[PDB]
């Protein structure tokens, strides 16, 4: 049958998911691991082609196979690293992860030294619903009406926490989003311009550009009437391996923060 | 004449201070931007040979020279990376930077992620004042017998800073005296234990093992008498540099922390 797979990944540690020639990618990875366990497979999609840099905790893919071994994920979380096959549904054979209806949640998270919180905050309510997001995107030919259905943004120590929902995003729409919501924190852009942008009065040749790639996460894809078995052991190996990145940037973070002189 | 020189690094991008073969050293950086300048210098002396791994923002270095040159930081900073001359000072001839009487400032930055603070803090009080800290160091012919004049410990967001002042330190002996700290605050290591090896007796076969050294920063040397004129300009590329990456990792810091589970 069909399974979707609900997979973690540490976006800095590939060339982004897609397969690419003679670089490690997230999707290659996922190929070797199925190519080195034997397991055979028809109709591998994925839900979402993150770009170089950018992490998941939910990103899905789905494959169809008769192997039993699917059902285990640990069968191939042994043979990958960066990756972490975490939760498995067995899904129609018709299941697309891009097509089937789903919302998917990203987080940025930002640097907040020097930023206007209460500004930023104010500036995000302008995104919310439906707009022309040609703006605040790299085009691909896709329809550039979009809606964005929740922006929440709160503070983590040292950084600012974008959380945008939506049912489908354009290339780099996340991230040229908080690159707008900075600009118009600090006074630069005004929300007068972005309503504008927003409504299809811009020029092309001078958009607002993506923040940086390894701030995104994408937090999460959500189906309809599809429920995802977590597996403990895929749970464990991956939570014991981001813990150890998370202390060593922790504690690289806090003791760079000290050398910026208090002023600035 | 001779000089001092107030140093900031990050020794995360180099092989330790100490000039080593054929790897990237801090000594070595500023040895090859002293020939690359043309620099003719004799009686070239360092405070502290930090090791591989461990930052700075004010180790101390001396040497001797006619070139005028030596006073402007930016004719070596300029021909360096990851190291940043900010400060100098004239001194006497025999102006030794390791035996000349000062205080060293060291400060740790520890992932707090399942800490118990208050015990910590506890614990950090049988470390003060003159002991035996052979149990504490990394042996090197040194007498074991310290003093720590200060020991000191605040939370920064999402970890614990332990400072620690003395006149001299032995090798290792902050990361080890972290590392106890940690055993002592999770009821591993008992305070009676501490201070039975405070008082030299220990098992040399079964010390506490150094903190990881990333996390250790030499935060300042102050010399008797001696005051470093602040070069503008070499801030100026220090802070520039440094705010770029305590971006990056307070950005993946954070957004590894929001994979951990939350009861973890
Ligand atoms: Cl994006
Ligand atoms: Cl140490
Ligand atoms: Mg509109
Ligand atoms: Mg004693």
């Amino acid at each position: 049958g069909r399974v979707a797979l609900k997979i973690a990944y540490d976006g800095t540690k590939f060339h982004g998911f897609q397969r690419q020639p003679n670089v490690r990618t997230i999707e290659g990875e996922i190929l070797r691991a199925l190519k080195d366990a034997g397991i055979e497979f028809e109709n591998f999609k994925s839900a979402s082609r993150t770009d170089r840099g950018v992490s998941a905790r939910g990103n899905v893919i789905a494959l169809s196979t008769e192997d039993d071994r699917i059902k285990n994920p640990m069968v191939l979380n042994s043979r990958m690293s960066d990756v972490w096959i975490w939760g498995i549904a067995e899904v129609p054979e018709d299941f697309h992860p891009r097509f089937w209806a789903n919302t998917k949640v990203y987080r940025y998270y930002l640097p907040s030294l020097g930023m206007n919180i209460k500004k930023m905050k104010e500036c995000s309510l302008l995104f919310l619903g439906t707009h022309d997001f040609s703006a605040f995107s790299r085009v691909d030919g896709r329809d550039t009406i979009r809606s964005i259905d929740r922006i929440e943004i709160w503070e983590k120590c040292n950084v600012v926490v974008v959380e945008i929902e939506g049912k489908s995003f354009l290339w780099e729409m996340v991230r040229r989003i908080v690159s707008a919501l900075v600009l118009c924190s600090q006074g630069v852009l005004a929300e007068e311009r972005i309503v504008e942008m927003l409504n299809g009065k811009f020029e092309k040749s001078r958009k607002v550009p993506p923040a940086p790639p390894e701030g995104l996460l994408l937090w999460d894809i959500k189906y309809e009437n599809v429920e995802f078995q977590i597996d403990n052991a895929s749970l464990k190996k991956f939570q014991r391996e981001i813990v150890e990145r998370f202390k060593l940037h922790a504690s690289l973070s806090a003791l760079y923060e000290d050398l910026i002189l208090n002023e600035q």
